[PDB]
């Protein structure tokens, strides 16, 4: 009748460790989100710098400004 | 910033 059942020092931090890796997931993967956001960003500035070279080349302003 | 300044042509103008 009186029996309680004695927790595990051991048993239980392993839980609270795996609560901590779900948590600390998710934030890994937030930051992943985050870091494609940013490659996407470059890439986006990236291609509007070669749309302006393309277009100096195109209509002659590098060679203006090189006179 | 640098298609800023190729854009606006100030590039060309401190090469001046």
């Amino acid at each position: 009748r009186t029996w309680k059942p004695e927790p595990d020092p051991m048993e239980e931090q392993l839980k609270q460790l795996a609560i901590q890796k779900a948590q600390l997931e998710n934030q890994k993967l937030q930051s992943e989100i985050a870091l494609n956001e940013a490659k996407v960003r470059a890439e986006d500035a990236k291609k509007d710098m070669t749309n302006l070279d393309y277009l100096e080349q195109e209509s002659g302003t590098k060679h203006a400004r090189e006179m």
